[PDB]
């Protein structure tokens, strides 16, 4: 299981928003920020990491990067501007991607 | 200012959700079901409706189609087998999309 922490360095204050909060869970989870397509955190599959456990991450329709952990998963979303966002587990190295304006 | 409610009609249960809340205001409401791309519904324009007020209704990260109301809006987003959902204000004609897996 695995949580989503988010970490705004970006100015963005509460148009950033992590839906559901507070859990360590299976479930998707996604973090929104207001003009933007939300990332989906979830158990996706296959399994395409070393680790033991995964979460993929899509950056709205389209699968970004898997991401894998061992014990109790902390995906860490990083926010800087320019739609900036460093998504890291502390396992294998940290993947960058770069919000999606809504048209 | 508007609102959003969800009805379900599908047997989704515990795996369909709306954020933050019901409540009317102007701020971006999210729509997710369980291994589906989330339904993004906000003031992204311009507003291409004949009514005063618009809510834009994004499936992922693409446009679906915008909504119109006037007065207090609600938008009310009516959940069916196949990942069919039917979205309407109660002005203009009411709109349909259809949920993406997320691959």
């Amino acid at each position: 299981v695995w949580s989503v922490q988010i970490v705004d360095n970006a100015g963005l204050g509460a148009n950033l928003a992590l839906y559901p909060s507070g859990n360590s869970s299976t479930v998707p989870r996604y973090v929104t920020v207001t003009g933007y397509a939300p990332i989906t955190f979830s158990e996706i599959g296959p399994k395409t990491v070393h680790q033991s456990w995964y979460i993929t991450v899509h950056n709205g329709d389209d699968r970004a990067f898997q991401l894998g952990y061992e014990g109790g998963g902390v995906a860490t979303a990083t926010f800087t501007a320019g739609g900036n966002v460093s998504i890291s587990t502390g396992f294998g190295d940290a993947q960058h991607l770069t919000l999606k304006k809504l048209a």
